[PDB]
């Protein structure tokens, strides 16, 4: 087992700048609470060590696994036990249990202050004083709040963040240039985080096979002229990439992803002409381009899908003798014909087809039994379409704020045991599905909506698993990955839930609220709306509206009032009595 130093290999493969970023991210994701300055020191020591091994491969520590290098540096942190003590224990284990112990402490919602944005002048000045430390902080802040963030994409966002600052910090008015572009970039980055968290849940909680079937369908939609063997190749390498990334093997992840990008670029002629635009760019823009590439057009001359999958004499034979191959070919062939379906719908159709063959190939005239199996998809196709049609109409009608309020009331009634901040967060994110998708054309609307519901509901499943209270969430989350959305949509109001009393100290506000922007005021209003519903589950909209209306007017009234405490002191008690009279 004489071998090439792994740390040298990786540093040589990704280059010093990406190496440093990737090591910072690894530490930030393993030790989410530790201050930036500790992480920086650790990054410095690992980088120095990588650079010594690059120079002499037989140097101290050069023959160790990456896991061992990281773990040894973490365990030589003098101020280790004070931040967790959970982790302190980890350091008495040997590899591999030690690495596994660090990964089990990744926290999906760490108890941290919310990410502050400084004022434009402040932000700009920090950028100009020290670029490297400034972008350090950004990787760290994002990585510690999103411990499964796709590491190479985080590097790419840090580039985009750098370009927005380079743009705006010279321009005349700074804030007005910055705020919309940084809000725009945060939005995209929270979507990236949610997509990747679902890749990791699928891999880690449901197996390599759940992720592979998902990637097959999505890549067949995106590169429908490519052939099955090529798609499957790409699925296999991407699975290895996300497995490593989701597991904190981030250097390996970035290196394997670059190789994948190079492979698709070299084979672009047999994959998609739309690759031309990506394949001349530098690696982070190159990979990000591939990652989100617009679907190719559907190729001409594809025979009716029913010839292979219903009419061929060998349908039962191919299903029985080569099941995964045959069903993978189904998913490919059906998906490449349907870029207008969502991935989860296509996976559901695949499961129905498989259940039909299981049943029918076990009878004495199977073709008799399964002849209509493609026509019988229609009910599974219409349900998602009606969901989209009816909720987009509801969105158009109510607008963003009241669409969020509708979903908050609806979700609090389905799963009222769920903690308030999870409810508020999840419902606001479902609201944001409307805004993103509802003005899209039909061709792309079902995919947009249902696969974005997928990532939002996974966030619910992940937050809930950390703090488990609702049996119904546990059931929808653990039973089926591809059935989650219909399972959640089918839940009615929970009529066995016992209403909680109203906490006196729920409308008690110290006028620290008056320093909040309007966007965070809405969140306080929506938090209060959830607690109203948890107290009177059958409360009407007009009732909820008059109480939140009366909280709106309290805020409108006191925050412009010189001496907001004397106001809030005298207006807040009268709100918790006026609420009882309405409810
Ligand atoms: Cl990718």
């Amino acid at each position: 087992e004489a071998h090439k130093s792994e740390i040298a290999h990786r540093f040589n493969d990704v280059g010093e700048e990406h190496f440093i970023g990737l090591v910072l991210i690894t530490f930030s994701q393993y030790l989410q609470k530790c201050p930036y300055e500790e992480h920086a020191k650790l990054v410095k020591e690992v980088t120095d060590l990588a650079k010594a091994c690059v120079a002499d491969e037989s140097a101290a520590n050069c023959d160790k696994s990456l896991h061992d290098i990281f773990g040894d540096k973490i365990c030589a942190l003098p101020s280790l036990r004070d931040t967790y003590g959970d982790v302190a224990d980890c350091c008495e284990k040997k590899e591999p249990e030690r690495n596994e112990c660090f990964l089990h402490h990744k926290d999906d919602k760490p108890d941290l202050p919310p990410f502050a944005r400084p004022e434009a002048d402040v932000l700009c000045k920090a950028f100009h004083d020290d670029e490297k430390a400034f972008f350090g902080h950004y990787l760290y802040e994002v990585a510690r709040r999103h411990p499964y963030f796709y590491a190479p994409e985080l590097l790419y966002y840090a580039q985009k963040y750098k370009a927005i600052l380079t743009e705006c910090c010279e321009a005349a008015d700074k804030g007005a240039c910055l705020t919309p572009k940084l809000d725009a970039l945060e939005g995209k980055s929270l979507i990236s985080a949610a997509q990747e968290r679902l890749r990791c849940a699928s891999i880690q909680k449901f197996g390599d096979r759940a992720y592979k079937a998902w990637a097959l369908v999505r890549l067949s939609q995106r590169f429908p002229k490519a052939d099955f063997t090529d798609i499957s190749k790409i699925v296999t390498d991407l699975t290895k990439v996300h497995k490593e990334c989701c597991h904190g093997d981030l250097l390996e992840c970035a290196d394997d992803r670059a190789d994948l990008a190079k492979y698709m670029c070299e084979h672009q002629e047999t994959i998609s002409s739309h690759l031309k635009e990506c394949c001349d760019k530098p690696i982070l823009e190159k990979a990000h381009c591939i990652y989100g590439l617009h679907n190719d057009e559907t190729p001409a001359g594809l025979p009716a899908v029913a010839e292979e999958f219903v009419e061929d004499k060998d349908v039962c034979k191919n299903y029985e003798e080569a099941k995964d191959l045959f069903l993978g070919k189904f998913l490919y062939e059906y998906s490449r014909r349907h870029p207008d379906y969502s991935v989860v719908l296509l996976l559901r159709l695949g499961k129905a087809y498989e259940a039909t063959l299981k049943k029918c190939c076990a009878t004495d005239d199977p073709h008799a039994c399964y002849a209509k199996v493609l026509d019988e998809f229609q009910p599974l196709v219409d349900e998602p379409k009606n969901l989209v049609k009816q909720n987009c109409e509801l969105y158009e009608q109510l607008g963003d704020y009241n669409f969020q309020n509708a979903l908050l009331v609806r979700y609090t009634k389905k799963v009222p045991q769920v903690s308030t901040p999870t409810l508020v967060e999840i419902s606001r994110s479902l609201g944001k599905v409307g805004s993103k998708c509802c003005k899209h054309p039909e061709a792309e609307r079902l995919p947009c909506v249902e696969d974005y519901l997928s990532v939002v509901l996974n966030r619910l499943c992940v937050l809930h698993e950390k703090t488990p209270v609702s049996e119904k969430v546990t059931k929808c989350c653990s039973e089926s990955l591809v059935d989650r959305r219909p399972c959640f949509s089918a839940l009615g109001p929970d009529e066995t839930y016992v209403p909680k009393e109203f906490n006196a100290e729920t409308f008690t506000f110290h006028a620290d609220i008056c320093t909040l922007p309007e966007t965070e005021r809405k969140i306080k209003k929506q938090t209060a709306l959830v607690e109203l519903v948890k107290h009177k589950p059958h409360a009407t909209n007009d009732q909820l509206k008059t109480v939140v209306g009366e909280f709106t007017a309290l805020l409108d009234k006191c925050c412009s009032a010189e001496d907001k405490e004397a106001c809030f002191a005298v207006e807040g008690p009268k709100l918790v009595e006026s609420s009882k009279a309405t409810l």
